[PDB]
């Protein structure tokens, strides 16, 4: 019945509808706590796509209904709802505890099977278990963050209710904690690690304070002015109200209204009753200027209004607008009487909230006055030269495409149907309006262009009736920049143009995700993996042909498509499918937007870590699936979440955190792989840097030369890397402010150690993935035959994640690895204690000293520590007898020229005394030589100590041992860094041996075919000659000699020079040697002991040849 | 031409043509190179376009072309007449920037 | 330049071709600015269709 | 600063230069190909003895010197016979050379 | 980058473009009598200035 169109009931056949299944089951379960019969509601998310909703209420009526069948079946099968949940589910189970018994009922494809009576028990409640229909829904994977956000909210509205959420679709290594630690996990003993295998993400929400705890939660990130939250209630005839409010230092209205726990985002009678009463009370307290508007008072205010109406009447585009005219009168009476009570009882707090409204009133007055001066100064108006208008003058028919200028500005203006489609190319950067005030928001030229295009105005002067386009389409890229822009456009709309979302005017473009490039047939377009797979299958079964590498194009940017393509696939109303932005919960969305776009770096860093990797689940809804202007509704909560996680992970992986296995970021790895593939080896003459920059650019990293050349130069500088990976020729700059020379002048090649990063990469030792254009392959990780991440270190900061791994001594690290190889079975504590003691501490390329061992110890056992670095000072006396301090060494990454400047700036300002001059006498022959002449009056020791105190001559290294582990950002202990590295090394060796064996058997097969031909050479040559075409010579060879097609091709492609006596023997000799190589290769695969020895012997060989003396001296105190 | 980005073959990402130019002939920023490519592709710039482009190459107004990694480019048949038999020693060649 | 009369009967000029190398966006802005400054008269609006 | 006739003539002068250089190159590479083909033809006519010479020979360097004396050929012509694959000894491939 | 020598007769100043040989001149030099002035900006045409 309902199955025919999900829509008119559940909303959409996607995420919105999938989450709407949980909402209905949770709503009637929460209805018990509102009635005062339930205290605990427990929600469980199952691995099989099921949801368990348990309560301790009264239980679903089991008694025989007036029709004939029991009431439990009537509510579940017949409409008037939870009956829709059963209608769009494959299986529904109900465990009811009512009338002092344990009832049990199972619904197979909505149809009931029978109500079974079980064990008698005095306790009451009900438990609902449902498995979503995979044939109906596009996805069956529930979002944990969305469910938790609504439950936390539901617990705020019900004082006596406790909500316990559990998520089973969690791996035993997945980040599950809401508050993610900035330190590593304690080392587990073999016992407690094994006992666990013989995990579930869980959250608890209980707020006794009710709406006071809600206001405290809203004003946690915001700075509350008054330390006293307003709390009052009112009881009516068929209604009840509860209001809590507190002002903050911010410049945004955070007022959330609810009716019978349901979020009334469209507002209504109850919100209007509060609003009118708030402006009445506030303005009356003033005791002569113009009256304060509601906007002025509500600006920087956090409030929650929760009404409980017996018979609720609804209005608006969504069922979230309370129209009960008796509630306006009721809320206004309760507000006017209780708001005056607070303003009189707390006058100290009242004076600041009125003054905050006064500041806000003068802010809009000054803005209107400044607006009026420019407003009347014969201007055409609109955005001339920016906006490309449509011919139509009717908003109903008019569509606006908001697109990034650099992405699809020109193509959208060309592809479009200029009769009803207008284009707004954003030719700048959209500011993050989350905590910004309307003045700063209106100062942004892109934000102002959007406001001018729409014609509505903003917050105070907003008018939905003046809207120029009834369709606002956001056309962003499916790349890091595109996803970032989406988050920024969604924040602008939610916070400043929310009614546009609610009235269904905000849309997101759905461009193709793939282009299937058939050899003969016309290119096809896929908007999902299931569509791509389906189109790929269907056309292979229609005999079409496609290249296995560069045959299916994956779109990242709209700028890849021609105007025609862009129109036909995403702009044409006859074939496009627009994604309508919906706002189902304004309170929940406010929490999500505040976390992601706010200023709480911790809650942000925590959100990204627990959502980093995609949810481990079997999405059966994406495996099976059963009009002109097509519209698909997507929720802002889900869409914003997707967008921010995608943006955050792209900058985290891309330029912030290195992969633990090789210690590299994509850029460095891509430069190194490009140089390697070009044959820029240490045994060959240097190649110009431009050559290496271009190879990286055109094949792996298609961005500006500067970023690529930056990676090359940093890997070449002997002061940047403890073990440089690029052998540079020419000017690569200085540890000061001297930059490298142009890439066309400097020369680069790989160092012998860089060759150890790339060692046997061609021997299928690492996973390769297709590159940016899918034409060729690039490695995911380099073999890294030496522990590079620890040896060379790594920096980088992106979206709340920062890394600082210091460089180390290769010889010392090798010992830690050698111990880890030999003692492969040792537990976490035994490894940690062994690695520490073998690796003394950080070893910087810029030598210097470390003062103390506490920070070094902290960084190894916890992944976080403060390592104090100190440079080396020498004392000199000239001819006359004048003393000067000579800086011979400095701490790591301290810029020489900036250090000299800081001292000079401190001396002239009198902050540093005893210094008479500073000079840079440094050269290759004299080493570092910063000469600081000291006044005859001054004591050398007293000047040196002041240089430690006030300059970078003594600075701290804030170690944060954070790296990418199996795609996830993780803070690690030293043992974890060594072990993860060793695991990669053993993987490289097994993958190496496997390849070598396959290619040895392939060579042997060929050589056996040539040997057969050499044994009967006379008749082989006679067969080729006698035969007319190459094919009969080929077929004749397969018959004459018991061989295959591959062997025949080896005999035919055989050169006449190979028939010589020393050349015939070369084949015979080579074939016999292969069987000994095969036995040894097969022996390595069968022996993990041999593989461990291969890692040991090859590392020792690298350490004996490239290992060096410690540079940084470790001193105490 | 040397890369084989000819009309008979599929468009290659503009970054490929920029990198090939940069590394072997014009070792300067990508911007100056991508500017040449774009202007030789734009039908409002050239009376006889020498580059055949795929994607957003901008507009005769202030709309810039998309990033070189997104746009695709190959020679037009007219550009093939420019390079026609250049491998047949028809023109004087000189050593490139690194000889 | 082409001439058009709409539903209302309002007259508007339509630029269908421009000289070589003249930037369309800069052309619209110069008209807009010259109208704003009072240098150009008889124009009520400019649109890129 | 040029006149239309100067712009037209300098262009026409470049086109004539391109054709003379194209004809020169094409003639040189035609003679180069033919010299190699004449060697292959010599080897095809005396195939039994050419194959027998290489097979009896110890090294490839003692094989080349014998091939230069067997057929009336030079170093460049002899190398092309050594680099000639077994698949080229097919009747239509032998005729293709001719 | 200063030289140790205070004698103008013995002292030498190498005026170089920072982007060209700022680093290499400062490293290669004999810092006893050779000083380096890397030009980190643009020299203006002073002819009619």
């Amino acid at each position: 019945a309902v199955r025919k169109r999900p829509g008119m009931y559940i909303g959409s056949t996607g995420e919105r509808g999938l989450h709407h299944l949980i909402w209905e089951v949770v709503d009637n379960a929460v209805d018990e706590a509102m009635a005062g019969y339930a205290t605990t509601v427990n929600v469980v998310l199952l691995e099989d796509g099921g949801v368990e909703v348990a309560d301790d209420g009264r239980g679903i009526p089991v008694a025989t209904h007036a029709s004939g069948i029991p009431t439990v079946d009537v509510v579940m099968t017949q409409l008037h709802g939870v009956s829709v949940v059963n209608a769009l589910s494959t299986r529904l189970e109900v465990e009811i505890k009512r009338d002092g018994y344990e009832w049990s009922q199972v619904y197979e494809k909505s149809e009931p099977l029978g109500l079974k009576q079980g064990a008698p028990t005095k306790k009451t409640g009900s438990t609902v278990r449902f498995w979503a229909d995979p044939a109906v829904f596009e996805t069956t994977e529930y979002d944990f963050e969305t469910v938790a956000r609504r439950l936390q909210e539901m617990a705020f509205l019900n004082k006596g209710l406790t909500i316990n959420l559990t998520d089973e679709r969690v791996t035993q290594d997945e980040v599950v904690d809401e508050v993610v630690s900035d330190v590593a996990e304690a080392p587990k003993s073999a016992s407690e690690r094994a006992a666990e295998s013989t995990k579930v993400k869980s959250r608890t929400f209980h707020y006794p304070g009710g709406l006071v705890d809600f206001v405290k939660h809203i004003n946690r990130t915001k700075n509350a002015i008054h330390s006293s939250i307003v709390d009052f209630s009112g009881k009516g005839t068929g209604h009840e109200v509860e209001i809590a409010m507190q002002w903050n230092a911010g410049y945004s209205e955070s007022v959330h209204t609810f009716a019978n726990t349901i979020n009334t985002h469209e507002g209504g009678t109850h919100e209007e009753g509060f609003r009118s009463a708030l402006t009445s009370v506030v303005n009356k307290y003033a005791k002569k200027d113009p009256n304060l508007t509601g906007d002025d008072i509500r600006e920087g205010l956090a409030a929650v209004i929760s009404v409980k109406v017996s018979e609720p009447q609804f209005e608006g585009q969504t069922k979230t607008k309370l129209g009960n005219t008796e509630v306006k009168s009721f809320v206004q009476k309760v507000c006017n009487e209780q708001l005056t009570h607070w303003f009189e009882a707390n006058p100290t707090d009242a004076k600041v909230v009125v003054n905050k409204a006064v500041s806000s009133a003068q802010a809009r007055i000054a803005a209107r006055k400044a607006r009026e001066l420019v407003r009347r100064k014969t201007d055409i108006g609109g955005l001339p030269g920016k906006l490309a208008d449509c011919r139509s003058t009717d908003p109903r028919k008019s569509e606006l495409y908001v697109v990034e200028g650099d992405s699809a500005g020109g193509s959208a203006k060309s592809g479009r149907d200029s009769m009803f489609q207008a284009i707004l190319p954003l030719r700048g950067k959209i500011i993050n309006v989350e905590k910004a005030r309307i003045d700063r928001v209106l100062k942004n030229t892109e934000v102002q262009a959007i406001i001018t295009a729409l014609g509505t105005g903003i917050h105070d002067e907003f008018d939905i009736g003046k809207l120029r386009y009834h369709k606002i389409v956001l056309m962003a890229d499916a790349d890091v920049d595109g996803q970032h822009i989406s988050t920024l456009l969604l924040t602008l709309l939610f916070r400043f143009m929310r009614p546009l979302i609610e009235n269904g005017h905000v849309f997101l473009a759905q461009p193709p995700l793939y282009k299937l490039k058939w050899q003969r047939s016309d290119p096809e377009f896929a908007y999902s993996d299931r569509e791509r797979d389906g189109l790929l299958e269907a056309g292979l079964k229609a005999g079409k042909k496609i290249n296995k590498e560069d045959g299916i194009q994956r779109y990242k940017g709209l700028g890849e498509m021609d105007a025609k393509e862009l129109w036909e696939t995403t702009m044409d109303p006859s074939v496009r499918v627009l994604r309508q932005v919906t706002l189902d919960d304004a309170a929940a969305a406010d929490e999500l937007f505040s976390i992601l776009m706010g200023e709480d770096v911790d809650a942000r860093r925590s959100f990204i870590t627990r959502n980093a990797k995609d949810v481990r689940f079997l999405d059966v809804g994406d495996l099976t699936d059963t009009s002109l202007d097509r519209i698909e509704p997507v929720d802002i909560e889900q869409e914003m979440q997707r967008s921010y996680i995608d943006y955050a992970m792209s900058v985290i992986v891309g330029r912030a955190l290195p992969e633990v296995r090789d210690g590299l970021k994509p850029v460095h790895r891509r430069v190194l792989y490009a140089m390697f593939d070009s044959g820029f080896r240490p045994d060959r003459s240097h190649a110009k840097s431009a050559r290496s920059v271009a190879e990286t650019m055109g094949n792996y990293h298609p961005h500006g030369d500067a970023s690529i050349y930056d990676s090359l130069v940093r890997m070449a500088q002997p002061w940047s890397l403890r073990y440089p990976l690029v052998d540079g020729q020419g000017n690569f700059g200085s540890p000061g402010n001297d930059p490298p020379a142009a890439m066309r002048y400097t020369e680069a090649r790989l160092t012998p150690l860089a060759m150890e990063m790339l060692r046997e990469i061609d021997e299928e030792t690492v996973d390769f993935i297709p590159n940016y254009d899918g034409r060729v392959q690039e490695p995911t990780v380099l073999p890294s035959r030496f522990p590079n991440l620890l040896a060379n270190g790594s920096g980088g900061i992106a979206v709340g994640m920062a890394t600082n791994i210091p460089p180390h001594n290769l010889r010392e690290l090798a010992d830690a690895v050698f111990w880890a190889l030999e003692n492969h079975d040792a537990d976490e504590e035994e490894t940690l204690a062994a690695v520490m003691g073998r690796v003394k501490g950080p070893d910087f390329p810029t030598a210097g000293l470390i003062v103390g061992s506490q920070g070094t110890a902290d960084a190894y056992k916890t992944g976080r520590g403060s390592i104090r670095m100190r440079g080396v000072v020498e004392v000199e006396e000239d001819s006359r007898g004048r003393t000067s301090l000579v800086i011979t060494e400095l701490p790591y990454q301290v810029n020489h020229d900036n250090f000299i400047t800081s001292i000079a700036e401190q001396v002239r300002d009198g902050k540093l005394a005893g210094i008479s001059n500073i000079e840079d006498q440094s050269s290759d022959r004299v080493g570092l030589r910063i000469v600081i002449e000291i006044k005859r009056d001054a004591v050398a020791k007293v000047v040196i100590n002041n240089l430690y105190k006030h300059t970078q001559l003594q600075t701290s290294f804030g170690a944060n041992m954070l790296a990418i582990v199996d795609g996830v950002p993780r803070t690690l202990r030293l043992d974890q860094l060594i072990r993860y590295y060793v695991d990669h090394q053993l993987d490289v060796i097994v993958r190496r041996t496997t390849y070598r064996l396959r290619k040895a058997n392939e060579r042997a097969h060929i050589l056996r075919g040539l040997v057969k031909a050499l044994d009967a050479l006379d008749e082989v040559i006679a067969l080729i000659r006698a035969s007319e075409t190459v094919d009969i010579a080929r077929a004749g060879l397969i018959e004459l000699l018991d061989i295959d097609e591959i062997q025949a091709q080896a005999i035919l492609d055989m050169q006449l020079r190979r028939l010589a006596a020393l050349e015939r023997q070369r084949i015979i000799d080579d074939l016999a040697k292969i069987e000994a190589e095969i036995a040894d290769l097969e022996d390595i695969l069968a022996k993990p002991e041999r593989q461990r020895g291969i890692v040991r012997d090859e590392l020792a060989e690298i350490v004996d040849r490239h290992g060096d003396d410690r540079r940084t001296r470790i001193i105490a105190a």
